[PDB]
């Protein structure tokens, strides 16, 4: 089986897990919504941007109610940008838990604060969409967010040409086990090759022990052959997910300086002395758990 | 055809109907939505329970973008959950109320009446008022309210209902505009509501009303097969008095445990000298 450390590493991962990961989102509050009843390269790469990622968004309330808001569709306005407002508290939100995460982790407390900043800028997002699948429908074609969903509206292969579904949909038809996740949580966020890292050397190494730790687990419990190079296909997966990341942060800073919407944390983190630069992600890796 | 004077008579309700009805709802706003997120007591509450559960409606709001937000009202599980659309309703019930009291004023034969019949006349009417005004505005083959950007759809059992009997039973006639407004006229303009004074003038401007509507539809639906319809109207106005008395009992036991009515409703509903006891609508009628 697994080493006693691989074993160890495995729970304080999953440990960090359940205390950082609300799947619930019962403490997501305070957001913002669509209002009721409310340069042409640029606008026209930003048009495409926007409309592949297009979803409904659901409120069920605690009485059985529910709110439901369908998007406009493309008239050429200001229309397309009615979500991106609560998207970025949403985002906002999941970022503090990733934070959060990272700050449990023994490993990575013992790094120094201005690594500590240069890997959560570099992994926020990745571990951001890795949490999301976890709670992504694909039957439904909606992310599950506890009173909250997000249902990808109406074929179904033109929408697997948009790289940020396909990684969704490939990643959930895996059927990963919740350590394996958080593996893969661990592996992005010790990326050695982040900009800014200066302690390249340990986090290279961290992030290899935890690849291994991945690659032993797999071999322990998944005996069927449905699984077959399943740890390759993780690596890949995480591949793609770095080159989803680098498409993503781009695609935001075009919407950006076309009408801003992002949160002063995500400005942070998506770069819109290393602490002065990162006041609110300084303040919270002093804050502690 | 119609005598000239019942001619500026249909004139005159056609003026006051079109100055007063906001058909498309272009200036309802500002209005409340419902939330993004003992002994005879329990009695009380076992039929108010029934009461919200007959007023069961969804909710959509059509934005300007092509955004459209839905509300879906939960099943009733105890608790306020049942009240959710309660503050809305009073919004909306308001808002068709003023443009009751605005139809009534511009209307010569109302305000030559007593400034205290005139609110003993708008008391008595302004839900049945209410109830036409939205009949007109009802789609009969959706079962929904097409309020402007705003829509309450419904969600036999129904025809059980006397309000939703009611509205799909009226639509059937497919009435005129003239028709609709002379309905208004002839419930407005009844002799015997409380606190009537001028009974014998009141009952005499009713009757002159329903002889012009009467004319009308000899006049203007010839043909033998709406031989009976101006009937089957004062038979509809009937069963819209019957509505109206079970609205306000329903009403009254829902605001005595949950208070929802606006400082004008309180006034026609008579929740708390007929002036001084409804300061509001007095000042809405002297304006």
């Amino acid at each position: 089986g697994l080493t006693e450390e691989q074993r160890m590493m495995i729970r304080e991962l999953m440990d960090a897990q359940m205390k950082t990961f609300d799947t619930t989102f019962s403490h997501f509050k305070n957001f913002r919504l669509p209002g009721v009843l409310s340069e042409a390269a640029k606008w026209s790469q930003v048009r495409k941007d926007l409309c592949s990622l297009k979803v409904s968004l659901q409120l069920r309330g605690e009485d059985g109610s529910v709110w439901n808001y369908k998007p406009p569709a493309d008239s050429g306005g200001k229309e397309i940008f009615s979500l991106l407002p609560h998207m970025a508290d949403m985002s906002t939100y999941m970022f503090k838990g990733i934070i959060s995460f990272a700050k449990v982790i023994s490993y990575f407390r013992d790094l120094p604060i201005e690594d500590q900043i240069s890997l959560l800028k570099g992994a926020a997002f990745e571990l951001c969409q890795l949490r999301f699948n976890t709670v992504f429908n694909a039957e439904t074609g909606t992310w599950e967010c506890g009173r909250l969903s997000y249902c990808l509206e109406d074929g179904f292969q033109q929408l697997l040409l948009e790289p940020m579904l396909k990684f969704h949909y490939m990643l959930k038809k895996l059927q990963l086990h919740e350590e394996e996740y958080v593996l893969m949580q661990a592996i992005s966020l010790f990326s050695p090759d982040r900009p800014g890292v200066l302690q390249h050397r340990v986090v290279d190494q961290l992030q290899e022990q935890f690849a291994i730790t991945l690659k032993s687990y797999i071999e322990c419990n998944r005996p069927q052959p449905a699984h077959r190079f399943l740890f390759l296909k993780i690596m890949a997966m995480l591949t793609e997910l770095r080159s989803i990341n680098a498409q993503h942060t781009q695609r935001l800073l075009r919407i950006q300086d076309i009408h801003p919407f992002a949160t002063p944390l995500m400005q942070e983190l998506f770069g819109i002395s290393l602490t002065e630069r990162h006041k609110i992600l300084h303040r919270l890796l002093q804050e502690g758990s």
